[PDB]
Formats: C-alpha cells, structure tokens, sequence
C-alpha cells in the first residue's frame, strides 16, 4: 500500500462460515473531521461484539467493542458508539421483513473510508443450514 489514500477498517469472517450468506446491503457511514482521524492513524475496531440492525428505514451499525481510546476524563457513556448508515426505501423495507421474520440475521463486515468518508458492507447470514453437524 503505497500509492492511493484509502484507509481500511472493521473485517470479519467468521459469521461466513457459521453461517451462509444470502443477500448483502450497503450503507454509508458519514461523521465529523477530527473523529475520523483518530481511527484511521489508529487502526483499531471491534472484533466479535459488533452487530449490524436495521431499523426506520436505513441500516444502522451497533459496536459493542470499541477499541480505539477518546476518553480522557471520566465523563462518559457506555462504549456503543451508535452510528447511522444511509439506505435506501423498498430495500430496507423488505430485508427487515423477510431476513428478520423468515429466520435470518444481520452482521457487519468491512467499512473503510476513501476520499474522506466511510462505508460500511452488510452481509445477511442464517444459522448454520444444509449440512447439520
């Protein structure tokens, strides 16, 4: 990674295996200047504590391990960091119905920003299937 100036972030895998994918949505996450630095000089997320909800009518991105550190005083909430990804109408709609009451889940991904804001891949998996072992 030389040339270029795109920052990669977030990664996973295991929900893939333990689970088949079936659809994958798309959203983008868009926040302040001096937040998006810290992260990227960073280069630390969570790992196996983050799920992805769809709620309203857009997908939304909920992190229950936040590795970075911007906490110096001890004046603060819990460590969720609740951002919300554009979407788009009939999409969200559906996938909320089917993949929620049919029997499905959602998981995030890889979200890297490139220019200067991120976006975030959402993958759609079941619980386990096919080959019961």
């Amino acid at each position: 990674g030389k040339s270029d100036k795109i920052i990669p972030i977030a990664e996973n895998k295991e929900a893939k295996a333990k689970y088949d994918i079936l659809e994958t949505y798309e959203a983008g996450i868009v926040l302040k200047g001096s937040e998006v630095k810290s992260l990227r000089e960073k280069g630390t997320v969570s790992f196996k504590d983050s799920f992805v909800r769809i709620e309203n009518g857009e997908a939304w991105l909920y992190n229950l391990y936040i590795a970075p550190y911007k906490h110096a005083t001890i004046e603060n909430h819990d460590p969720l960091r609740k951002r919300k990804l554009l979407l788009h109408k009939r999409e969200i709609m559906r996938l909320y119905g089917k993949v929620q009451e049919k029997g499905y889940t959602i998981i995030p991904l890889k979200l890297y920003w490139k220019n200067n804001k991120v976006k975030v891949l959402i993958a759609l998996a079941k619980g386990k299937k096919l080959y019961d072992r």
